[PDB]
């Protein structure tokens, strides 16, 4: 009996500002039921579709 | 009297996959001495310059 663990930027991931040219901006992230559990609520045809 | 309230790699700051053709690595971050005061040391000339 044991309890375990396991900034507050939203799950677009980390954000980068691209100077190569016409400015550009990505976060490339990761979703799913892994981290975001509570997407498991809209499973379209019992599969986990986001909305 | 009272306390101040003061993972990612420090010097790269941040990362993304930018994963276009061809695949780069990208990293943003800052080294200025506000967050590294530590690296106010290394100075030239009496002008903070990181190694």
């Amino acid at each position: 009996l044991f309890i375990d663990d396991d900034t507050v930027h939203p799950l677009l991931g980390s954000h980068v500002r691209l100077t190569e040219e016409p400015e550009r901006h990505v976060w490339q992230g990761d979703v799913g039921t892994s981290v975001l559990s509570w997407l498991s609520d809209h499973q379209v045809h019992n599969v986990a579709a986001l909305p």
